[PDB]
């Protein structure tokens, strides 16, 4: 709980941002000191600032990222969104479409975030 | 969680299809035994066949649906999709989360709305 539906849909839209312009300490930093993070879902959850930052600098350390649809908020400090990053593999850009499913602390840093994608999501 | 993800962008796709056309057995028929429904995601888990499918019929029983962009699909049998419900004049953004089992049926269904997400 804590951040309201509204808060949710303002943490959610900033977190595409920093992912977008590639700011991993700022990141980070919206992440619970313990949270965990299963990217992409049905993978081992990493736990964990210094586990998150890691993943994310391996990821983001080129890359641009933007809602392709509104976010949809919980009254509980949940919320999902859907949204599209576009990277450059070997060379040659690739997009890849993602739903990403998070769960706020009462300090609205995230608990619990969830990517939800696969192959079949990916293309150029 | 046998199914794959190209096999759960199907699953997903159908139920949007079946909400679409309203056809509530079909869709109950999508659910197994122990399913649990979560729409709007925060209210209280409704359990029960007969409960599931008297959650339908207050809800669908005019109502159209369509996918919004492609089906969010893993490896262990769940899946994510962004969609639109019009009914009643208004509009209703919505995000699914579902989580299949062994035999394909719905065992977990998490919608992800709020009064923000509506538009009249």
């Amino acid at each position: 709980n804590l951040p309201t539906a509204q808060e949710v849909q303002g943490l959610m839209a900033r977190y595409i941002e920093l992912v977008d312009v590639g700011d991993i300490e700022a990141i980070v930093q919206m992440f619970a000191d313990d949270a965990t993070v299963e990217d992409p879902f049905g993978q081992p959850p990493i736990h964990g600032r210094e586990q998150i930052a890691a993943f994310y600098r391996q990821g983001l350390g080129k890359v641009r990222a933007c809602l392709t649809g509104p976010v949809r908020a919980s009254h509980n400090g949940c919320g999902a969104m859907p949204f599209r990053v576009e990277m450059v593999w070997n060379g040659q850009p690739c997009a890849l479409d993602v739903i990403l499913v998070m769960r706020f602390d009462e300090h609205g840093r995230i608990q619990t975030m969830q990517a939800y994608w696969s192959e079949v999501n990916l293309s150029v």
